[PDB]
């Protein structure tokens, strides 16, 4: 039952969630917050552009 | 069961929920508490906002 | 099974229960009456119209609307 | 599996157990304490009058 | 699964389990550790008692 | 399933479980680690004891 | 829904008695050892005798 | 369900004694026991010199 | 239910789910991984330079 | 649920596993070994010179 | 649902799960991060790796 927090610091950027062909992107743009949880559909969320991620583990930037 | 504080800080900030499922609207100064249903794997903020999850505060910046 | 507690601090703050799915239970508060509201199945998010101090599990918040 | 310790600070005070119509009343008397437990019949409860209030989430007093 | 502990501070203390009705007297220096069961929803005590809760101590006032 | 541990202070400390369905006599220096069951509600403490919960601890008197 | 007592006996013939009828009494001889966890059998547990005793709660004496 | 205690031996045979509702284990000097109550095992007695640790803290069992 | 925090700290980082080797899961310089173990996935080994989270602090795979 | 880690400080190591029933397991000086409790195992034992990390803080087990 | 993360520190170190039956190379500075199944009761690590544990950190001096 775990989530994550996305804030997208540019815009265009792709929350991608995955199974095993990559099956649920979701845009987000410079400013707006994702908060994504786990569902039993998704096994792993993959973060492509500049965002600002907390999690259970502390925080991190994706500088893709 | 975990919930988020949203609290808006201009009019039409805009709470999302994500399965294509859900919009809702926030004027400014009124507060969300929103829970993950099963119905509802994510949730995007678009607009300002200040928010409150179990791991800390973050504010969403509106273009 | 968690809860939020809500003090109004003026009259007419609502409190409103929103459904698994629009606007639906609403609840009218009084300056200086407490609700403690608990989330239910049957509601997913709760949104708060009026100045009141709010308490959650994640800190306190005021909520300064109409 | 949750309560609230409600202490009313004047006579008279309401504490209000809400289903949704206002299904359960119930009077306090100044000093008298009531520990409240959250069933399923019971979502939320409103405090009406003058008390002190503890939950998980610290004090709070109802101004009456 | 949670207790709350009351101590009676003098004699006639009343612990009213939640209309809905057990009550229980408690005499000046004896103690109850009582539990939520799905019977009580909410317990109300009448008469000067402090109060143990997981939510720190309370005094009743008579 | 929460415990509290009593000692008693004194002979005859009287440890009733509740719904007087179990009394239990204590004697001066011994201790009872009294669990919660189903069958019981709630306990009384009659008598000189000293009292340990996970609230902290609390005397009878 | 499974706590334990560490039980050190500090004379000989200490008494750890299991509680349902007095179920269950087991000896102790000065300097031994008994962790002692609650069963569904056993509702309480009494100490007789000079013992130090380890609990959730703190450490206690038991006194003769 | 599911704790432990570490038992270790600081002689020569130490006895690690489990009990049922209403099993002895020899341990030699220096040797350490890693023991689980399981449903079958209600109680564990320790009959010689050992150290012990428990989620309460440590304890020294006097032979 | 617990899960992985993977930042790609140069291009061509492979993240392999484990059942045999059964998913790999390429991730460029930059790039964050949020891994869960599923039921189907026992192990996951990184191969490349990366910054890794984990319940257990934090650690580099030196690539 | 929970596991001990044993980090042998000699060669032969024993790590027996005990229900009755023995599985034993040879660990070579330098080897680490992150053996969790099974239904099947109730106890294990630690015959050896090993390092030995529980939930409970560390322990060393002499040979 | 708990796991372990090790790190090698040299090439070919060996990890091992048990019931010697699934064998895992790791080469210099590759991560794994390994669960705990239920197939798989113990984990033996046998080479130079650096590991976290629940329990804190330790070090696998090998083969």
């Amino acid at each position: 039952s775990d989530f994550v927090v996305i804030k997208a610091l540019e815009d265009g950027v792709n929350v991608i969630g995955l199974t095993t062909r990559f099956h649920h992107s979701e845009k987000l743009d410079k400013g707006e917050v994702l908060i994504a949880q786990f569902t039993e559909h998704t096994s792993a969320i993959k973060v492509r552009g500049k965002a600002y991620i907390q999690t259970r583990h502390g925080v991190i930037e994706s500088e893709g």
